[PDB]
């Protein structure tokens, strides 16, 4: 809160997952944000279900893409605020297809009441994150298949195409950076994470930032 915040070092972030061949990054961003906000609201960190969104959220398009803001509003407006545990609705879309939605046989792991859309300003996003926790963001991920580690100091920043989770920042480093959880397994990047320079809208990170509200 200023200087540096890393919510992974606060017990607030679950393990890196794998979206597989499904274009479900929107769902991993939205659920990763809910997992962290649920913990920060005073509940034990629980793994929650991306499959629930890929299969049941009909305001988004399953393995053909979606938006974290639509995903948050589908949970509130159509699923009575419920987010199921990952254990009770496991990921089933690794091959690139979303099975039909099942409405029963699952357990509620978290509930949310709404969502807030954050200012398109990195200093303001950092100020909110420092106090309220991890933020879902959309980025241009064109450069990211060649990311091998370290702080990426220049990033292609043309078109938003990927949704991820901002878990921290460090303004004390040589080049200030953001720390981001991705969904392409631990074999990619720094054990599934990436750091990009902060303060110059690298990869269009300030453009579409939002968070679920629980309470």
């Amino acid at each position: 809160a200023p200087a540096a915040v890393d919510w992974r070092a606060r017990g607030a972030v679950t393990a890196v997952k794998d979206q597989g061949q499904c274009g479900s990054c929107w769902a991993f961003s939205a659920i990763g944000n809910v997992e962290c906000q649920w913990f920060l609201a005073g509940h034990p960190l629980t793994n929650l279900s991306e499959q629930m969104l890929v299969s049941c959220d009909k305001t988004d398009s399953g393995c053909s893409g979606g938006l974290m803001n639509n995903a948050f509003e589908w949970i509130v407006q159509e699923n009575n605020g419920a987010v199921y545990t990952e254990d009770s609705y496991p990921y089933a879309s690794g091959e690139g297809i979303s099975p039909p939605c099942t409405t029963s046989g699952h357990t509620v792991g978290a509930t949310i009441t709404g969502h807030v859309e954050l200012p398109q300003d990195e200093a303001q996003i950092a100020a909110w994150l420092a106090v309220n926790g991890p933020v879902a963001v959309a980025v241009d991920a064109s450069s990211w298949m060649t990311y091998t580690g370290g702080v990426m100091t220049s990033c292609v920043s043309e078109q938003l195409d990927h949704g991820v989770l901002l878990v921290g920042y460090n303004d004390s480093a040589a080049v200030p950076y953001w720390i981001i959880k991705n969904s392409w397994t631990t074999q990619w990047g720094e054990e599934g994470y990436i750091r990009i320079a902060k303060g110059s809208n690298q990869c269009l990170v300030k453009e579409e930032a939002s968070s679920a509200v629980v309470g």
